[PDB]
């Protein structure tokens, strides 16, 4: 023994890899009701039905949703009855007890998709598993009914029983290492390019212009995106639970929805404020003084921290479904509820109001290019390009998960709750864009070379 390294092998986790775990009743591959942990419900199709078997096996209302706690012991209870089943069973114990501990794994996992007298019923892959055959019974049971509805898991369970050896599920463990240390990366460009930003600004005169002080509120917002946002989500993913309570787990949430509504209205404010300073430049410095944008980037974060501290420290954003109101009790669940009054209304202040202002600015700059005193010209297609990285990246990282952030709230159970984070981090990674956007300036660029050479 002695070993505590990463992934031990065991049916435990590689159970967990096929079913994967799910607090609320779903519909399985095949339409059953199931919960937890790949726990088959009941074979009845209305939902009530599976309530009222879950609320038996649990002793409790569940409302059809169970705790972490709960799941984990109907995980290990399925798991404990179809090793009880492998050992009743005629045609499964000679074969078990045949089997070495990895193939061993293989044939519970079965057993706990199938139930003991549906694995008992491949007799002649039986027969083949008795005998040590794994090449000929790997090409025998890929021509089942089983490997036909879950192709995936039964691959993997096929080459477990083929090869012996867990590398149909070792691989996922180098995917857990890749996903940290590219949350490294991030959370190092985000911190590295913003606070390079802020300090050209403030330690120098030639980059204090009006623009550059929309841009310094955006690498601010940037800049709590690396420190604070960032590495909480990444200790939540990685971890798969919070540990720091309750008050902090809103708290993170309420600096996201703060950082992420100012960072996408400063970046709408940057939009038209190129827009005056190119179509009409010399109102642009009589009206626009250092006082009214400093107002102008107030108006931004006031906006910004009602949409976001003021209804989430104060519940408003709450769901009430009953995942919602455990999440909201365990001080380990810090997962993102929300009703749809609030996915809707954050979306337009954080996303889409600024989008549209966006969209149209940006491209009347170039209709309003066109109607000047004067020919198919070669910087109108560098300009042309230089919108397009303006408009293609900030596009690609925040509209996939705006998108989803409504329609999570419209039909439930449309939007898997791994593709909204997905999206999610999507739209973090343009904190660590925009400094490579928006601060290409010769006087920035001059001011890079002399932070870091000098
Ligand atoms: C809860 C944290 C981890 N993610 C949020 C969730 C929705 C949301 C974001 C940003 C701005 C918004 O307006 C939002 O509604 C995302 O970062
Ligand atoms: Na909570």
């Amino acid at each position: 023994d002695a070993e505590n390294l990463y992934f031990q092998g065991n049916i435990f986790e590689m159970l967990r890899i096929d079913e994967g775990l799910r607090l609320k009743i779903y519909k399985d591959t095949e339409g059953y009701y199931t919960i937890g942990i790949g726990h088959l419900l009941t074979k009845s199709p209305s939902l009530n039905a599976a309530k009222s078997e879950l609320d038996k096996a649990i002793g409790r209302n569940t409302n059809g949703v169970i705790t972490k706690d709960e799941a984990e012991k109907l995980f290990n209870q399925d798991v404990d009855a179809a090793v009880r089943g492998i050992l009743r069973n005629a045609k499964l114990k000679p074969v078990y007890d045949s089997l070495d501990a990895v193939r061993r794994a293989a044939l519970i996992n079965m057993v706990f998709q199938m139930g003991e007298t549906g694995v008992a019923g491949f007799t002649n892959s039986l027969r083949m598993l008795q005998q040590k055959r794994w090449d000929e019974a790997a090409v025998n049971l890929a021509k089942s009914r089983w490997y036909n509805q879950t192709p995936n898991r039964a691959k993997r369970v096929i080459t477990t029983f083929r090869t012996g050896t867990w590398d149909a599920y070792a691989a996922d463990e180098v995917w857990v290492v890749g996903m940290g240390i590219v949350m490294s990366l991030i959370v190092l460009a985000i911190v590295f390019g913003n606070v390079l930003v802020i300090t050209a600004i403030a330690k120098f005169e030639r980059l204090q212009t009006v623009t550059n002080y929309f841009i310094t509120s955006l690498a601010c917002a940037d800049l709590v995106m690396g420190l604070a946002v960032v590495p909480f989500g990444a200790a939540h993913i990685l971890t798969k639970t919070w540990t720091f309570g309750n008050f902090w787990c809103e708290f993170w949430t309420s600096i996201d929805v703060l950082c992420v509504t100012a960072s996408i209205e400063t970046l709408c404010v940057i939009a038209v404020d190129r827009y005056f300073a190119i179509t009409s430049p010399f109102k642009y410095q009589s009206l626009l003084t250092k006082n009214k944008a400093r107002v102008i980037i107030l108006m931004v974060w006031i906006v910004s921290g009602l949409t976001s501290f003021l209804p989430i420290q104060m519940h408003w954003y709450r769901a009430t479904h009953q995942e919602a109101i455990n999440c909201y009790a365990e001080e380990t669940c810090c997962d993102f509820f929300t009703n749809q009054a609030y996915a809707i209304a954050s979306s337009i202040v954080s996303f889409y109001v600024p989008l549209v202002i966006m969209v149209f600015v940006y491209s009347r700059v170039f209709q309003e290019a066109k109607r000047q005193l004067q020919k198919f010209a070669l910087k109108e297609h560098k300009a042309l390009k230089t919108l397009g990285i303006i408009m293609g990246t900030f596009t690609l990282c925040w509209l996939p998960f705006f998108i989803v952030n409504i329609v999570h709230v419209i039909q439930d159970n449309l939007i898997r709750k791994e593709v909204y984070i997905l999206l999610n981090w999507i739209g973090y990674v343009n904190s660590g864009f925009n400094p490579l956007i928006y601060c290409r300036s010769p006087d920035f660029r001059i001011a890079f070379q002399e932070l870091l050479c000098l």
